[PDB]
Protein backbone atom coordinates (compact mmCIF):
# COMPACT_ATOMS: atom_id res chain seq x y z
CA UNK A 1 0.00 0.00 0.00
CA UNK A 2 0.60 3.73 -0.10
CA UNK A 3 1.31 5.77 2.74
CA UNK A 4 -2.27 6.73 3.19
CA UNK A 5 -3.99 3.55 2.71
CA UNK A 6 -1.83 2.33 6.12
CA UNK A 7 -3.08 5.26 8.13
CA UNK A 8 -6.55 4.82 7.41
CA UNK A 9 -6.46 1.29 7.53
CA UNK A 10 -4.24 1.65 11.30
CA UNK A 11 -7.83 3.65 11.56
CA UNK A 12 -9.64 1.03 10.84
CA UNK A 13 -7.53 -1.43 13.28
CA UNK A 14 -8.41 0.85 16.10
CA UNK A 15 -12.05 1.37 15.63
CA UNK A 16 -11.68 -2.54 15.41
CA UNK A 17 -9.41 -3.26 18.14
CA UNK A 18 -7.58 -4.73 16.45
CA UNK A 19 -4.36 -3.21 18.01
CA UNK A 20 -1.29 -5.10 16.76
CA UNK A 21 -2.95 -4.84 13.01
CA UNK A 22 -2.68 -1.56 13.52
CA UNK A 23 0.75 -1.12 15.15
CA UNK A 24 1.75 -3.34 12.13
CA UNK A 25 0.28 -0.25 9.63
CA UNK A 26 1.71 1.95 12.22
CA UNK A 27 5.45 1.15 11.47
CA UNK A 28 4.72 0.73 8.73
CA UNK A 29 4.11 4.55 7.81
CA UNK A 30 6.54 5.12 10.03
CA UNK A 31 9.03 3.22 7.46
CA UNK A 32 8.06 5.68 4.90
CA UNK A 33 10.32 8.04 6.11
CA UNK A 34 8.25 10.70 6.45
CA UNK A 35 7.13 12.99 9.53
CA UNK A 36 4.37 11.95 11.85
CA UNK A 37 1.29 14.07 11.98
CA UNK A 38 0.21 15.23 15.41
CA UNK A 39 -2.82 12.67 15.27
CA UNK A 40 -0.61 9.73 13.54
CA UNK A 41 1.22 10.19 16.34
CA UNK A 42 -1.15 9.12 18.68
CA UNK A 43 -2.25 6.24 16.46
CA UNK A 44 1.44 4.86 16.85
CA UNK A 45 1.28 5.27 20.62
CA UNK A 46 -2.36 4.21 20.89
CA UNK A 47 -1.44 0.95 19.05
CA UNK A 48 1.90 -0.49 20.74
CA UNK A 49 0.19 0.84 24.06
CA UNK A 50 -2.48 -1.50 23.55
CA UNK A 51 -0.27 -4.23 22.05
CA UNK A 52 2.10 -3.99 25.36
CA UNK A 53 -0.79 -3.39 27.61
CA UNK A 54 -2.37 -6.66 27.17
CA UNK A 55 1.38 -8.26 27.63
CA UNK A 56 2.43 -6.67 30.26
CA UNK A 57 -0.46 -7.88 32.33
CA UNK A 58 -0.21 -11.16 31.23
CA UNK A 59 3.13 -10.87 32.19
CA UNK A 60 2.32 -9.20 35.39
CA UNK A 61 -0.17 -12.57 35.95
CA UNK A 62 2.53 -15.17 35.01
CA UNK A 63 5.25 -13.75 37.32
CA UNK A 64 2.26 -13.68 40.19
CA UNK A 65 2.08 -17.16 39.41
CA UNK A 66 5.75 -18.08 39.96
CA UNK A 67 6.72 -16.30 43.15
CA UNK A 68 4.81 -18.70 44.78
CA UNK A 69 6.25 -21.56 43.60
CA UNK A 70 7.77 -21.03 46.70
CA UNK A 71 6.91 -28.09 37.48
CA UNK A 72 8.77 -25.50 35.08
CA UNK A 73 5.74 -24.88 32.74
CA UNK A 74 5.33 -21.82 34.21
CA UNK A 75 8.82 -19.79 33.95
CA UNK A 76 8.94 -21.50 30.35
CA UNK A 77 5.57 -19.54 29.40
CA UNK A 78 6.55 -16.01 31.93
CA UNK A 79 9.51 -16.25 29.00
CA UNK A 80 7.47 -16.89 25.96
CA UNK A 81 5.66 -13.66 27.16
CA UNK A 82 8.64 -11.22 28.45
CA UNK A 83 10.27 -12.23 24.98
CA UNK A 84 7.36 -11.34 22.55
CA UNK A 85 7.18 -8.32 24.90
CA UNK A 86 10.54 -6.76 24.84
CA UNK A 87 10.47 -7.92 21.05
CA UNK A 88 7.48 -5.02 20.74
CA UNK A 89 10.00 -2.82 23.27
CA UNK A 90 12.72 -2.97 20.94
CA UNK A 91 10.89 -2.74 17.77
CA UNK A 92 9.31 0.45 19.35
CA UNK A 93 12.55 1.75 20.20
CA UNK A 94 14.39 0.95 17.10
CA UNK A 95 11.33 2.86 15.04
CA UNK A 96 11.86 5.63 17.72
CA UNK A 97 15.60 5.43 17.23
CA UNK A 98 15.42 5.07 12.95
CA UNK A 99 12.79 7.74 11.96
CA UNK A 100 11.37 9.53 14.70
CA UNK A 101 13.15 11.09 17.39
CA UNK A 102 15.28 13.80 15.64
CA UNK A 103 13.79 14.27 12.17
CA UNK A 104 12.23 17.04 14.29
CA UNK A 105 12.02 20.21 15.18
CA UNK A 106 8.23 21.25 16.94
CA UNK A 107 9.09 21.02 21.09
CA UNK A 108 6.12 18.66 20.91
CA UNK A 109 7.49 16.26 18.64
CA UNK A 110 11.25 15.98 20.28
CA UNK A 111 8.94 15.30 23.87
CA UNK A 112 6.20 13.09 22.54
CA UNK A 113 8.79 10.19 21.09
CA UNK A 114 11.52 10.61 24.03
CA UNK A 115 8.22 10.35 26.72
CA UNK A 116 7.91 6.93 24.39
CA UNK A 117 11.34 6.07 24.59
CA UNK A 118 11.23 6.55 28.47
CA UNK A 119 7.75 4.77 28.18
CA UNK A 120 9.52 1.60 26.33
CA UNK A 121 12.57 1.36 28.10
CA UNK A 122 10.22 1.67 31.45
CA UNK A 123 8.33 -1.46 30.40
CA UNK A 124 11.94 -3.13 29.34
CA UNK A 125 12.89 -2.39 33.27
CA UNK A 126 9.75 -4.51 34.93
CA UNK A 127 10.92 -7.52 32.93
CA UNK A 128 14.78 -6.99 33.27
CA UNK A 129 17.03 -9.02 35.59
CA UNK A 130 19.68 -6.84 37.29
CA UNK A 131 22.37 -5.04 34.88
CA UNK A 132 20.63 -4.98 31.73
CA UNK A 133 17.82 -3.53 34.72
CA UNK A 134 19.95 -1.08 35.79
CA UNK A 135 21.45 -0.40 32.57
CA UNK A 136 17.76 0.11 31.17
CA UNK A 137 16.60 2.47 34.06
CA UNK A 138 19.21 4.46 33.31
CA UNK A 139 18.06 5.11 29.72
CA UNK A 140 14.80 5.42 30.58
CA UNK A 141 15.37 8.44 33.15
CA UNK A 142 17.45 9.72 30.18
CA UNK A 143 14.55 9.81 27.69
CA UNK A 144 11.80 10.93 30.39
CA UNK A 145 14.29 13.77 31.94
CA UNK A 146 15.47 15.12 28.42
CA UNK A 147 11.84 15.15 27.53
CA UNK A 148 11.23 16.65 31.09
CA UNK A 149 13.66 19.43 30.29
CA UNK A 150 12.83 20.20 27.41
CA UNK A 151 8.69 20.47 27.78
CA UNK A 152 9.87 22.89 30.52
CA UNK A 153 11.73 24.90 28.60
CA UNK A 154 9.47 25.32 25.48
CA UNK A 155 5.76 23.94 26.38
CA UNK A 156 2.90 25.30 28.96
CA UNK A 157 2.38 23.10 32.08
CA UNK A 158 -1.46 22.69 30.59
CA UNK A 159 -0.20 20.97 27.33
CA UNK A 160 -1.51 17.10 27.11
CA UNK A 161 1.38 15.78 26.03
CA UNK A 162 3.95 17.49 28.66
CA UNK A 163 1.28 16.33 31.38
CA UNK A 164 1.80 12.94 29.84
CA UNK A 165 5.10 13.14 30.35
CA UNK A 166 5.19 14.06 34.14
CA UNK A 167 2.72 11.15 34.72
CA UNK A 168 4.42 8.46 33.49
CA UNK A 169 7.79 10.03 35.04
CA UNK A 170 6.49 10.05 38.11
CA UNK A 171 5.12 6.66 37.76
CA UNK A 172 8.80 5.39 36.66
CA UNK A 173 9.67 7.26 40.07
CA UNK A 174 6.99 5.72 42.03
CA UNK A 175 6.75 1.72 40.41
CA UNK A 176 10.60 1.68 38.92
CA UNK A 177 13.16 4.09 40.71
CA UNK A 178 12.06 3.28 43.96
CA UNK A 179 11.89 7.14 44.85
CA UNK A 180 7.82 7.80 45.93
CA UNK A 181 8.73 11.41 47.15
CA UNK A 182 10.21 12.14 44.15
CA UNK A 183 7.10 10.36 42.61
CA UNK A 184 4.26 12.79 44.87
CA UNK A 185 6.29 15.37 44.36
CA UNK A 186 6.60 15.24 40.99
CA UNK A 187 2.44 14.69 40.10
CA UNK A 188 1.83 17.64 42.71
CA UNK A 189 3.66 20.16 41.17
CA UNK A 190 2.61 18.89 37.91
CA UNK A 191 -1.36 19.13 38.77
CA UNK A 192 -0.86 22.12 40.91
CA UNK A 193 1.22 24.12 37.75
CA UNK A 194 -1.73 22.84 35.37
CA UNK A 195 -4.75 23.84 37.64
CA UNK A 196 -3.13 27.21 37.94
CA UNK A 197 -3.22 28.09 33.95
CA UNK A 198 -6.73 25.98 32.88
CA UNK A 199 -8.44 28.95 32.52
CA UNK A 200 -6.74 29.75 29.33
CA UNK A 201 -7.86 26.77 26.96
CA UNK A 202 -10.13 26.34 24.00
CA UNK A 203 -8.68 20.95 27.47
CA UNK A 204 -10.68 18.07 28.41
CA UNK A 205 -7.60 16.97 27.24
CA UNK A 206 -5.24 18.60 30.46
CA UNK A 207 -8.08 17.81 32.38
CA UNK A 208 -8.55 13.65 31.67
CA UNK A 209 -4.63 13.97 32.33
CA UNK A 210 -4.84 15.71 35.40
CA UNK A 211 -7.06 13.90 36.98
CA UNK A 212 -4.92 10.53 36.63
CA UNK A 213 -2.24 12.58 38.09
CA UNK A 214 -4.64 13.25 41.27
CA UNK A 215 -5.50 9.16 41.79
CA UNK A 216 -1.82 8.24 41.76
CA UNK A 217 -1.65 10.98 44.48
CA UNK A 218 -4.51 9.34 46.12
CA UNK A 219 -2.77 5.88 45.68
CA UNK A 220 0.45 7.08 46.87
CA UNK A 221 0.08 9.67 49.45
CA UNK A 222 -1.77 6.92 51.31
CA UNK A 223 -1.95 4.16 53.55
CA UNK B 1 3.40 -33.58 27.14
CA UNK B 2 -0.04 -32.43 26.97
CA UNK B 3 0.47 -32.64 30.77
CA UNK B 4 2.82 -29.41 30.05
CA UNK B 5 0.30 -28.37 27.47
CA UNK B 6 -2.74 -28.75 29.31
CA UNK B 7 -1.16 -26.47 32.11
CA UNK B 8 0.09 -23.03 29.85
CA UNK B 9 -4.07 -23.32 28.58
CA UNK B 10 -4.78 -22.91 32.96
CA UNK B 11 -1.65 -20.17 32.90
CA UNK B 12 -2.86 -18.90 29.41
CA UNK B 13 -6.46 -18.33 30.52
CA UNK B 14 -5.47 -16.52 33.95
CA UNK B 15 -3.49 -14.00 32.06
CA UNK B 16 -6.01 -13.47 28.96
CA UNK B 17 -4.02 -14.98 26.36
CA UNK B 18 -6.34 -17.01 24.10
CA UNK B 19 -4.76 -17.27 21.08
CA UNK B 20 -1.73 -19.12 23.13
CA UNK B 21 -4.69 -21.01 25.25
CA UNK B 22 -6.10 -22.10 22.17
CA UNK B 23 -2.82 -22.91 20.86
CA UNK B 24 -2.24 -25.15 23.69
CA UNK B 25 -5.26 -26.55 23.49
CA UNK B 26 -5.14 -27.06 19.58
CA UNK B 27 -2.11 -29.22 20.82
CA UNK B 28 -3.69 -31.36 23.68
CA UNK B 29 -6.41 -32.47 21.49
CA UNK B 30 -3.86 -33.45 18.80
CA UNK B 31 -1.97 -35.68 21.19
CA UNK B 32 -5.31 -38.20 20.54
CA UNK B 33 -6.03 -38.54 24.53
CA UNK B 34 -9.81 -37.81 25.05
CA UNK B 35 -10.55 -34.42 27.04
CA UNK B 36 -12.03 -34.17 30.85
CA UNK B 37 -14.98 -32.50 31.51
CA UNK B 38 -12.35 -29.11 32.67
CA UNK B 39 -10.50 -29.73 29.41
CA UNK B 40 -13.59 -29.47 27.38
CA UNK B 41 -14.00 -25.66 28.42
CA UNK B 42 -10.64 -24.74 28.16
CA UNK B 43 -10.79 -25.52 24.42
CA UNK B 44 -14.39 -24.12 24.08
CA UNK B 45 -13.03 -20.44 26.36
CA UNK B 46 -10.14 -20.31 24.43
CA UNK B 47 -11.58 -20.22 21.00
CA UNK B 48 -14.50 -18.58 21.82
CA UNK B 49 -12.69 -15.29 22.85
CA UNK B 50 -10.51 -15.99 19.48
CA UNK B 51 -13.61 -15.95 17.82
CA UNK B 52 -15.25 -13.33 19.62
CA UNK B 53 -13.08 -10.66 19.39
CA UNK B 54 -12.32 -11.54 15.72
CA UNK B 55 -16.43 -11.66 15.09
CA UNK B 56 -16.22 -8.20 16.81
CA UNK B 57 -13.88 -6.41 15.04
CA UNK B 58 -16.12 -8.13 11.72
CA UNK B 59 -19.29 -6.64 12.88
CA UNK B 60 -17.26 -3.10 13.48
CA UNK B 61 -16.17 -3.12 10.04
CA UNK B 62 -19.21 -4.59 8.13
CA UNK B 63 -20.87 -1.52 9.57
CA UNK B 64 -18.27 0.83 8.49
CA UNK B 65 -18.19 -0.71 5.20
CA UNK B 66 -21.98 -1.30 4.82
CA UNK B 67 -22.05 2.49 5.04
CA UNK B 68 -20.08 3.05 2.40
CA UNK B 69 -23.26 3.20 0.58
CA UNK B 70 -23.21 6.64 -1.48
CA UNK B 71 -18.75 11.68 4.01
CA UNK B 72 -16.51 8.79 1.43
CA UNK B 73 -15.41 6.96 -0.28
CA UNK B 74 -11.85 6.12 1.43
CA UNK B 75 -13.59 2.41 0.02
CA UNK B 76 -10.73 0.18 -1.21
CA UNK B 77 -9.24 0.13 2.61
CA UNK B 78 -12.31 -0.30 4.33
CA UNK B 79 -13.55 -3.57 2.19
CA UNK B 80 -10.14 -5.14 1.98
CA UNK B 81 -9.39 -4.67 5.63
CA UNK B 82 -12.81 -6.38 6.06
CA UNK B 83 -12.17 -8.94 4.09
CA UNK B 84 -8.63 -9.89 5.34
CA UNK B 85 -10.36 -10.46 9.04
CA UNK B 86 -12.65 -12.59 6.96
CA UNK B 87 -10.54 -14.81 5.92
CA UNK B 88 -8.52 -15.19 9.25
CA UNK B 89 -12.41 -15.37 11.28
CA UNK B 90 -12.62 -18.10 9.14
CA UNK B 91 -9.86 -19.85 9.53
CA UNK B 92 -9.97 -20.21 13.07
CA UNK B 93 -13.44 -21.74 12.64
CA UNK B 94 -12.48 -24.19 10.28
CA UNK B 95 -9.33 -25.32 12.71
CA UNK B 96 -12.16 -25.38 15.06
CA UNK B 97 -14.42 -27.49 13.08
CA UNK B 98 -11.11 -29.52 12.05
CA UNK B 99 -10.25 -30.79 15.42
CA UNK B 100 -14.08 -32.00 16.48
CA UNK B 101 -13.67 -33.86 12.83
CA UNK B 102 -10.14 -35.35 13.08
CA UNK B 103 -10.00 -36.08 16.92
CA UNK B 104 -12.78 -34.70 19.19
CA UNK B 105 -16.75 -36.20 17.72
CA UNK B 106 -16.89 -39.80 18.47
CA UNK B 107 -19.62 -42.77 18.58
CA UNK B 108 -19.17 -44.26 22.29
CA UNK B 109 -18.68 -42.43 24.74
CA UNK B 110 -19.92 -40.23 27.34
CA UNK B 111 -22.70 -38.51 26.15
CA UNK B 112 -22.63 -34.65 27.56
CA UNK B 113 -19.24 -34.97 25.77
CA UNK B 114 -20.78 -36.16 22.63
CA UNK B 115 -23.35 -33.49 22.63
CA UNK B 116 -20.78 -31.26 24.00
CA UNK B 117 -18.88 -31.50 20.88
CA UNK B 118 -21.88 -31.55 18.51
CA UNK B 119 -23.18 -28.56 19.92
CA UNK B 120 -19.98 -26.93 19.44
CA UNK B 121 -19.80 -27.80 15.69
CA UNK B 122 -23.00 -26.17 15.50
CA UNK B 123 -21.58 -22.93 17.48
CA UNK B 124 -18.92 -22.86 15.00
CA UNK B 125 -20.80 -23.25 11.40
CA UNK B 126 -23.44 -20.62 13.14
CA UNK B 127 -20.07 -18.09 13.72
CA UNK B 128 -19.27 -19.28 9.71
CA UNK B 129 -22.79 -18.08 8.82
CA UNK B 130 -23.03 -14.66 10.24
CA UNK B 131 -20.48 -14.04 7.76
CA UNK B 132 -21.15 -15.92 4.18
CA UNK B 133 -22.47 -14.33 1.25
CA UNK B 134 -24.11 -17.73 -0.52
CA UNK B 135 -25.53 -20.18 -0.72
CA UNK B 136 -22.89 -20.88 0.15
CA UNK B 137 -24.76 -19.41 3.93
CA UNK B 138 -27.63 -21.56 3.31
CA UNK B 139 -25.04 -24.35 2.89
CA UNK B 140 -23.40 -23.44 6.33
CA UNK B 141 -26.91 -22.74 7.97
CA UNK B 142 -27.77 -25.92 6.95
CA UNK B 143 -24.73 -28.02 8.39
CA UNK B 144 -24.98 -25.78 11.63
CA UNK B 145 -28.84 -27.24 12.00
CA UNK B 146 -27.62 -30.50 11.24
CA UNK B 147 -25.05 -30.69 13.91
CA UNK B 148 -27.36 -28.94 16.64
CA UNK B 149 -29.92 -31.47 15.50
CA UNK B 150 -27.57 -34.60 15.79
CA UNK B 151 -26.77 -33.28 19.39
CA UNK B 152 -30.45 -32.43 20.53
CA UNK B 153 -31.41 -35.80 19.68
CA UNK B 154 -28.73 -37.08 21.53
CA UNK B 155 -29.33 -35.44 24.44
CA UNK B 156 -33.14 -35.83 24.72
CA UNK B 157 -32.53 -39.73 24.65
CA UNK B 158 -29.40 -40.23 26.75
CA UNK B 159 -29.38 -37.11 28.94
CA UNK B 160 -32.41 -35.53 31.61
CA UNK B 161 -34.15 -32.08 30.53
CA UNK B 162 -32.70 -30.01 33.22
CA UNK B 163 -29.02 -31.06 32.10
CA UNK B 164 -26.92 -27.37 32.13
CA UNK B 165 -25.28 -29.10 28.25
CA UNK B 166 -28.51 -30.26 27.21
CA UNK B 167 -29.86 -26.33 28.11
CA UNK B 168 -27.28 -24.64 26.89
CA UNK B 169 -27.86 -26.40 23.72
CA UNK B 170 -31.30 -25.71 23.19
CA UNK B 171 -30.38 -22.19 24.21
CA UNK B 172 -27.93 -21.69 21.02
CA UNK B 173 -29.79 -23.79 19.00
CA UNK B 174 -33.13 -21.17 19.45
CA UNK B 175 -30.97 -18.33 19.17
CA UNK B 176 -29.34 -19.94 15.87
CA UNK B 177 -33.10 -20.26 14.85
CA UNK B 178 -34.38 -16.71 15.58
CA UNK B 179 -31.07 -14.79 14.45
CA UNK B 180 -29.73 -16.48 11.63
CA UNK B 181 -32.41 -19.60 10.49
CA UNK B 182 -35.19 -16.39 9.81
CA UNK B 183 -37.49 -19.22 11.57
CA UNK B 184 -38.97 -17.36 14.64
CA UNK B 185 -41.49 -19.44 16.14
CA UNK B 186 -39.15 -22.75 15.51
CA UNK B 187 -37.06 -20.67 18.26
CA UNK B 188 -39.77 -19.29 20.91
CA UNK B 189 -41.38 -22.96 20.73
CA UNK B 190 -37.74 -24.74 21.23
CA UNK B 191 -37.29 -21.98 24.19
CA UNK B 192 -40.62 -22.60 25.74
CA UNK B 193 -40.97 -26.14 25.38
CA UNK B 194 -36.89 -26.62 26.59
CA UNK B 195 -37.18 -23.70 29.70
CA UNK B 196 -40.78 -25.85 30.73
CA UNK B 197 -39.56 -29.46 30.53
CA UNK B 198 -36.38 -28.32 32.78
CA UNK B 199 -38.92 -26.65 35.44
CA UNK B 200 -40.87 -29.62 35.76
CA UNK B 201 -38.15 -31.67 36.87
CA UNK B 202 -36.07 -29.08 38.87
CA UNK B 203 -37.29 -30.76 41.75
CA UNK B 204 -35.19 -33.32 41.32
CA UNK B 205 -32.18 -32.00 41.43
CA UNK B 206 -29.99 -32.17 44.71
CA UNK B 207 -28.68 -28.72 46.06
CA UNK B 208 -25.24 -28.78 44.53
CA UNK B 209 -26.97 -29.29 40.84
CA UNK B 210 -29.81 -26.64 39.81
CA UNK B 211 -27.80 -23.08 40.15
CA UNK B 212 -26.01 -23.97 36.68
CA UNK B 213 -29.61 -25.59 35.01
CA UNK B 214 -31.46 -22.57 36.41
CA UNK B 215 -29.19 -19.83 35.05
CA UNK B 216 -29.58 -21.24 31.53
CA UNK B 217 -33.23 -21.50 32.39
CA UNK B 218 -33.49 -17.50 32.92
CA UNK B 219 -31.85 -16.77 29.43
CA UNK B 220 -33.82 -18.79 28.26
CA UNK B 221 -37.49 -17.31 29.24
CA UNK B 222 -35.53 -13.78 28.78
CA UNK B 223 -35.17 -14.66 25.28
CA UNK B 224 -38.78 -15.50 25.00
CA UNK B 225 -39.89 -12.54 26.59
CA UNK B 226 -37.88 -10.26 23.93
CA UNK B 227 -39.14 -12.83 21.14
CA UNK B 228 -42.30 -11.59 21.88
CA UNK B 229 -42.53 -7.87 22.55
Amino acid sequence: MERASLIQKAKLAEQAERYEDMAAFMKGAVEKGEELSCEERNLLSVAYKNVVGGQRAAWRVLSSIEQKSNGPEVREYREKVETELQGVCDTVLGLLDSHLIKEAGDAESRVFYLKMKGDYYRYLAEVATGDDKKRIIDSARSAYQEAMDISKKEMPPTNPIRLGLALNFSVFHYEIANSPEEAISLAKTTFDEAMADLHTLSYKDSTLIMQLLRDNLTLWTAD
